[PDB]
């Protein structure tokens, strides 16, 4: 008989299904700004009283 | 006896599929890191009243 070979290219792994590897979890940020406390003059300003 | 049954091996190379040179999936699967600083807006300007 020739020989029919066993062809045998990669049918035994690469793949596949499970490629979705690295899905983005930065799709989760915590953006936020540098959150300020407000400043006040209300502490600054005393009632200056007018004695008569 | 022969046949002319087709000999294929491996019989171009053996190695895999052309196929995976391992593209490097950095890990931006991480979270996206929290900007939370802070503006300390109000103490920089010590409004108090020294008129006592």
């Amino acid at each position: 008989m020739s020989t029919r070979s066993v062809s045998s290219s990669s049918y035994r792994r690469m793949f596949g299904g499970p490629g979705t590897a690295s899905r983005p979890s930065s799709s989760r940020s915590y953006v936020t700004t540098s959150t300020r406390t407000y400043s006040l003059g209300s502490a600054l300003r005393p009632s200056t009283s007018r004695s008569l």
